[PDB]
């Protein structure tokens, strides 16, 4: 379900994205987006060759983003050095073209807090 997470300005936060497949996959694609009322950003995208391959990133548009590393079902991201402006809606999308399947994980609302 649409989930809220709170993080303090200047710290880092892990935004999770967990995918399992019943019988594996080939050529998975993923995308993380950010939404506010006045901006949309594609944060990072990449591919996963199969269920025992590591994700490969093909787009990163903020150097404060890293993919967590392993558990071969993980396209979670860590966003470091949080700013006021990072508050908003983060969504992980996973596409399985061979199965014409597209999974939108529940949007995460990140609230960056001072006090």
């Amino acid at each position: 379900k649409a989930t809220d997470i709170y993080a303090v300005n200047g710290t880092e936060i892990l935004l999770p994205c967990t995918f399992s497949s019943a019988f594996g996959f080939e050529d998975l694609h993923f995308r993380w987006t950010y939404n506010s009322s006045d901006a949309f950003k594609i944060l990072t995208e990449g591919t996963v060759k199969n269920e025992k391959s590591d994700p490969k990133v093909t787009l990163k548009d903020d150097d404060r983003i890293t993919l967590v590393g392993s558990k071969m079902n993980n396209i979670s991201i860590v966003l470091r050095d949080l700013e006021f402006s990072d508050t908003g809606k983060y969504t992980c999308h996973v596409k399985n073209p061979k199965e014409n399947n597209l999974q939108h994980h529940a949007t995460i609302f990140l609230q960056v807090v001072d006090r």
